[PDB]
């Protein structure tokens, strides 16, 4: 009961561009993922203003960054609105076919990879640093699902068997071998202070034994 | 059947700050409003990917800028998802109480008024240039409503009697007397090219007789 899907051709092309393009300022992936968490936190915050029971699955709106040097993973957890199975399958809630088109044109009209979030498809910048990304998500009244892709044209979706998350999304980045700087506390703190210093939810960087 | 509402105190404070603070780079209002139109266009585009009938109220996703020097108005029209009456009353679909708090703190931690969109409340930058803003909006399956406010602590909502809009939002800025530069074609073109050159929907600047 793992379902395997092909990416639409425009999204496979976006992913190949991100993986194959020489581009040294990889650290923008974290700004993009923290931005998406902030947008998801804004959404549950706005829904709660009229229906407080929407927070029954967790009242605290925040972001956790969890490095694990043994697993070579950096995990970003938020307690935002979460995604339904349909939204995961439909490009993680993004307008990715049209966004990808505009981004390609921009890149011709001069833009650079760091502008990717202006085209609605910043999630895929994860592949600047990760060989595999796993997305575990829970929206109120839908079940918990895990999406995962090592690129190559396909992704899987299954019902998740992990720990329950309450509500929100967890992005687990399985880092490339040469990208382990992004597990180091000083490097993560530096990038958060540089690019996410005004995000309006607490961001807690976990430490390791 | 005009309903009059008080702004929550944090939003009245945000509006007073924007109106009373000396700050010369007013032109950022247009970037903020065009951004909100783009976000609303992204939303109907994403809903249409799974339900095409959502576009029965208009298939074209675009933004029009309409200056009128006789009325001293600059109007921004989009054919995005639109807002329900509830969303208009609840601060135009924004998390404005919490966004306002963060923005105030940022402004202390050094930030400037141009960063307002990072706090979810960029709409209110309209009051850098407008004495009165009128917001006319139509979401699928809700009626067309007009919101309006000259600040001073209150806004009104009524069912709109204007021309039907199909779907989307129209922001009519009734400009301050000293802010008429923003009706001039070269000035609007300059600001769109400077700050909204990569927005992914057509932006048509209307001309005047
Ligand atoms: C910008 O488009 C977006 C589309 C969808 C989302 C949503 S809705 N629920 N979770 C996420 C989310 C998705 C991702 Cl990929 C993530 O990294 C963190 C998240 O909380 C956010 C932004
Ligand atoms: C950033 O938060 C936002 C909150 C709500 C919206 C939405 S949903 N439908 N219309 C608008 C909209 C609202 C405004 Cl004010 C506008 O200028 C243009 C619009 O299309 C957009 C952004
Ligand atoms: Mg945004």
């Amino acid at each position: 009961e793992v379902e395997t899907f092909a990416f639409q051709a425009e999204i496979a092309q976006l992913m190949s561009l991100i993986i194959n393009t020489f581009y040294s300022n990889k650290e923008i992936f974290l700004r993009e993922l923290i931005s998406n968490s902030s947008d998801a936190l804004d959404k549950i915050r706005y829904e709660s203003l009229t229906d407080p029971s929407k927070l029954d699955s967790g009242k605290e709106l925040h972001i956790n960054l969890i490095p694990n040097k043994q697993d070579r993973t950096l995990t970003i957890v938020d307690t935002g609105i979460g995604m339904t199975k349909a939204d995961l399958i439909n490009n993680l809630g993004t307008i990715a076919k049209s966004g990808t088109k505009a981004f390609m044109e921009a890149l011709q009209a001069g833009a650079d990879i760091s502008m990717i979030g202006q085209f609605g498809v910043g999630f895929y910048s994860a592949y600047l640093v990760a060989e595999k990304v796993t997305v575990i998500t829970k929206h109120n009244d839908d079940e918990q699902y895990a999406w995962e892709s090592s690129a190559g044209g396909s992704f899987t979706v299954r019902t998740d068997t992990g720990e329950p998350m309450g509500r929100g999304t967890k992005v687990i980045l399985h880092l490339k071998e040469d990208q382990t700087e992004y597990l180091e506390e000083r490097r993560i703190k530096e990038i958060v202070k540089k690019h996410s210093q005004f995000i309006g939810y607490p961001i807690t960087l976990f430490v390791e034994k």
